[PDB]
């Protein structure tokens, strides 16, 4: 699913995801998100299953966003972990962890979770 | 933190966690698991903040390991979601979510959630 | 939102949630999945913020089904962490965690992770 | 495990947790965090596995708060999902989610997750 991985994704909050898939498990891009404490590009980084099962399952993946840029640092990393599934609407669902830098005090509070669901258009 | 992320770290389970954190907040490595459907090393990629706070808070991070090697495929992809702690004791504290590829109708039951401690000794 | 959250509720998966809101903050009822090793109903308990803010914000709330009844027991127990919404087209919007009794040696794959979103119609 | 479960546990925050486990796979009891906007005890309800698996297996549970009591409101709710695991030192090892109510345009951010782990000494 290189190719049908690779391009530009929008989830349900209108963020950007500009991903390349590698022959080798690779992802890399961008991703820029409209919501929270960020502005512009952000570096990812990623795997996905190169190798997928055939019986109509999706394909496992992964990136993940530090979110320091030249502009702003929020001092976090979300994680997104997923799969993507091919066809007429193609689309990569998600769950994620976004963790904060905290003291050890705050640490009970240092992670968000979520759901995000990337689509071709929008 | 470049220094204090880089090198060999292992969690509860004994598995081993093999980084180089570069300048520009890349990790890279490998990931070997001591459970699951896995043998032997897969390439992992993450981010970290390169510049976190000075008010002693942890450094945020994340990698992704997808669970194809040149031994098995396993069809999933796991992210982990934390923080470099420094220090006498330093630790890597992460929650984790590893998704497996499914059919449509098993999509609900596709991800599996954890949390790992990663240390310099075990 | 003691009426806005008393009643019948139907997720995306076509699971069955009927529920009591009491003045003191209880969740009663019933949920029946339609997926999974389940059949009819389980008994469900939980909680909810029966004083909200008013600044449009939604209302907390969580609730527990272990999958024991006369029936099956799939020696599990699942918790939706959520939000009602009112409106025209009211929601719950929640996050789930499904916890399996394991062994020591399997407990790190214990848990999945999900979401579901219940609407009033469907 | 109606005896096993029932009676005061302590999490690594200092957190007591007071439960009583009844016949039916109820429970019920107080909370009392260490951390957080939070003061004194909190009502809660939850289910467990009284019937669980006899192949060395834990015993699947879960339980809400919402954080609303005579003294503070949060607008929050937590829920607790994970097993007892019973012997000489027995444990309650869980992971949970704390879900916000937000306004729809923050509902990104509205769940905390984490975890922890109960012992009867602490």
């Amino acid at each position: 699913d290189e190719a049908g991985i690779t391009g530009t994704w929008y989830n349900q909050l209108g963020s950007t995801f500009i991903v390349t898939a590698g022959a080798d498990g690779a992802l890399t891009g961008t991703y820029e998100s409209a919501v929270g404490n960020a502005e512009s590009r952000y570096v990812l980084t990623g795997r996905y299953d190169s190798a997928p099962a055939t019986d109509g399952s999706g394909t496992a993946l992964g990136w993940t966003v530090a979110w320091k840029n030249n502009y702003r640092n929020a001092h976090s990393a979300t994680t997104w972990s997923g799969q993507y599934v091919g066809g007429a609407e193609a689309r990569i669902n998600t769950q994620w962890l976004l963790t904060k830098g905290t003291t050890e005090a705050n640490a009970w509070k240092s992670t968000l979770v979520g759901h995000d669901t990337f689509t071709k258009v929008k």
